[PDB]
């Protein structure tokens, strides 16, 4: 037999980390790093870091409250100097011929932030290194709206960088909820009130999917579980509950998940584990459910999506005009 | 708090853009631009945009107006004269061993813009940066009408390069419309009639998905949904706005979408949020559906979905020809 | 108006292509080509060829008797004696050490073959490009039923040589039916028998999938989507086709579509444009249906399909028995 | 014709091979290995053998008395003092500035070891080259249990190190069965408990596929297809066999096909034929099915699905309570 013994955690590492440069470098930093050549030299996560720096004045100051260094890690050190260095907080050239962004070059930056916050909003990069045809759609609305609709195709310069081990860095640091409510509550100047107007969209709702998907359950099932005893006991509790945290939290409850609010977690699978059972198992139907702590059983659920239940009748026949609008389609009449 | 300021879009920019060389070079840009090593030199759109020029003669000059540049960007300068050169209007190299093209070759050539021309009229790249056997299928086609059908499979000397940076380029041109409105109603000679025959079948009804998700919802739908009040008034009105935009554009009805013509926007989401809703809904239960603007909710649709319609008896007997066919494989009669 | 002119075929070209090299190297050009670096000198699909002509003695000269050259392009031409070279017959290095396959580059070329060849019989290379864990899944019975299970997991030397682009260039080749026939048709010694019976199983039935949908909705189909006249008209006229072309072809029937037989032709969708319709509806309806030349109507196959017809009754008791087993699982009888 | 010949296996074949190194160099080795740079150096599989010895004391032994080398083939020979060296039994180089692990590269070893052994339990890679998101999951709720929750998303060192080569390699070797055994039944002390309860969650059913989707359709089947005679009749032999492996085996039940042990087998397919077909073809319907040796048919799998069974009458009335229950969601009975 093997012994049982196991790796152990040691204590004290540096490990290579991004940085966010000086606040009176923001624009020169982020020019140069619009070239590949230049962010290959430094951590990967630092250039997104600066966009949003550049994106949105104010937050740099923001994240070094949260511990964000200025200096990033070099791709390679420079054993420079008799002494090592692994580590910068300047990212532009010696060569400084200062330029300024295009327009292009904006909404590329707009562009790559885009799919970045998304990403941030609904905790995940999986999305974003594959999913991406739905957020292209929603950054050619954005460009619509600040009337550069063209952009919405054209801003490319950025294509090639996936903001992926962006999202996965944001996402893993303690401040991430906080950073999250800002955006989702600052009153933006134009185009920011444009910008966040689609990361609001996205926002809505994001990673409280329990939440909703019990929500079109109960909107939209038309079967008998509903009323197994111990389902139906949980679905008061948990339209009491939503009830209690709508009041508490207002204009924010959609937005619990996102800002990774405590609260979120009142809505989760496992206080409500025979609803989420029963929803779940409708939603995969319609479109291993059984949760930890339920009591419902999969032979239960099937024998009662079987029964119908009823939301009312609303008349046995059509008028007049409508039945003429069904001839219009080859309809005769309710069957 | 943020303060609410955001990043400002500049004015005045040159990026990088890619140029059609001249029209007395197409040829032998075309033949150079062939070779991955001398597309590297260049803007990545280039090489389309001259496959595209020798495609149809014409259609060079017709860039040239819509403010296409003769001079493509090169993928690095030349600091070569004292002055520093980014961009240059002829493609072939010095060593100028011209030679015409061999068969593969237009075949190839053939299919690289097969699949640019499809990425254009459907506006959007994502298919074909991946979803590609459909669009095989139609080059094979192709490739059989004009009875080289081996070519369908072999034509691949441009498989590597990837038209999806020219599809984007291209849908983001004020006279994309204008280019595709002059592909759809011109009368091309062979092999052009044959290669515009492929893309006539998919610019139909391109980018017009609301119009014909709508269409098979009322030709389809066997529910109760169809008789929801707000839903049936907006199905009368959709089938006479049809009517009126079929008759005011004939057979260009199903390609408004692909020629961006401001009235396929008659025929969006917005113009019936109501119906929209509810074939979007039918749509995805067969195969978020709630429109903005639309007062139907989801409970109800999934009331009235639950409700039959009728379409028409057509008798309760079949002939005695057809109990015999349906004796052959094994059905009894109706049920 | 563009003038409608378009680019015309030339004639006359010599492009690249692969080889087969001379009989007698078949070994040491295949232990040569075992090496990426190697395989990088040469056109793509040549190592592919004469791994194939390797695994099947005989091939060599079945190839050369199609037109297949010995000589392969060279990646790279070499300006070597005045005159250059661009081809040659030979694939192996001048540092001639030759040695004998192992046991495991056996298994890897068997692996290789394999996927060549499934795409070959199924006359596309995208799930090979792709959906290969099917394939991976055929490559483990046959290594099984050779007694080398482990190979199914290890014989992985070939991994990264992808098969695609010989399946697309055999696939485009005249006497691809002929190679496919003989190979379906030839009484192989083992490992071949083993190699070959995975291949028949994915060769039944492939390129037919018209007839194998349809016959699949005749026998499955419990709507009345099948008595719709037009579609029963042509289930007799089928299934009347199809038994001519069982008692011409006898065993190889189930073949005809991967030995490209012109008779494959005749159970296309344009020869039963409204039972293919039918069929496709169906089936799209079960996991663009209507057909060129059909009269049947999407509207006429959703009203039908909403009405059910039967395949005759059974009983309606349980035996006393099979009510026991039923007991077994919680079912208490027939509803 | 062709002859009928083909290539016959060879006997005696040195192929290259990973390595394991020395049990004093397991940590020296481990830190060399973070490096893509040394990794690039051997033998693929090398670095996540090493990466399990060190994760696992004791496990360097086992893998050695399994027949695991010492020494890894290098990925290029040194041809360095007359003689040519192919292999060797250390991975540190001469530069030896030993250091020790840090708390993130701890956890991003423990990430790549969760994919690993993932992909060795349930007998494939094709999930872990691709589809990773529920991957990433266990690995977050891992490093939840570990209150380590930020390393969950930052523990990324070894991101482009993907396990798939060692799983499918560690899959070919004649020993994988024992080594899950010894995971799954170890108790292992802490981090080593709560890593091996994901993998413990993943093994659980993990290659029972058939057994898994029989019993859910015997579960939650609506229809007469349970009660087609050879169906039933199978129903209860699988119920029973499946009972005597269950009294056998206790809790290692459901880890048999995790374990490769020989009575798995007793739950395939072939075991129980028209079984395996009724629930293969009701769970494709729900979400080729006719197994070799069944004589049950589509049609009369079709014709079966039709008819519905009961599963009991629960009460044809509400209480108050859930009636009152039902109003709140717009439900106003039974059906």
């Amino acid at each position: 037999k093997l012994p049982g013994k196991f790796l152990q955690y040691t204590v004290g590492g540096s490990d290579p980390h991004p940085g966010i440069g000086h606040e009176k470098d923001i624009r020169q930093n982020a020019v140069a790093l619009l070239d590949q050549s230049r962010r290959d030299m430094f951590h990967t996560v630092t250039p997104s870091l600066v966009f949003l720096c550049l994106l949105i004045p104010g937050l740099h100051a923001a994240f070094v409250h949260g511990g964000v260094p200025r200096e990033s890690y070099l791709s390679t050190p420079v054993t420079r100097g008799e002494q090592t260095v692994v580590k910068t907080a300047k990212f532009y050239g010696e060569k400084t011929t200062q330029r300024d962004l295009t327009e292009l070059e904006i909404s590329s930056i707009f562009s790559h932030c885009c799919s970045l916050l998304i990403g941030v909003v609904i905790g995940s990069s999986s999305k974003i290194k594959a999913g991406a045809e739905q957020i292209k759609k929603r950054f050619k609305t954005m460009m619509a709206a600040l009337n550069r609709p063209s952009h919405g195709e054209t801003a490319t310069l950025l294509q090639m960088f996936n903001p992926h081990e962006a999202i996965d860095w944001i996402n893993g640091q303690p401040w991430v909820g906080s950073f999250v409510l800002s955006l989702l509550t600052t009153d933006f100047e134009s185009p920011g009130k444009e910008f966040m107007d689609q990361i609001k969209l996205v926002a809505s709702y994001a990673q409280m999917t329990t939440y909703t998907t019990i929500k079109e359950y109960l909107a939209e099932c038309m079967d008998a579980t509903l009323t197994i005893p111990v389902v139906a006991y949980e679905i008061r509790d948990f339209l009491e509950v939503s009830a209690k945290l709508k009041e508490d939290h207002a204009d924010l409850f959609p937005f619990l998940g996102a800002i990774r609010h405590p609260d979120a977690i009142k809505l989760a699978p496992r206080s409500f584990p025979n609803l989420a059972s029963a929803a779940f198992y409708w939603s995969k139907k319609e479109n291993s459910t059984i949760q930890p702590g339920a009591s419902v059983k999969e032979t239960q659920l099937a024998r009662y999506r079987r029964r119908e239940i009823s939301r009312g009748e609303d008349g046995a026949e059509l008028s007049g005009e409508i039945s003429a609008i069904m001839k219009m389609i080859g309809v005769t009449g309710l069957n």
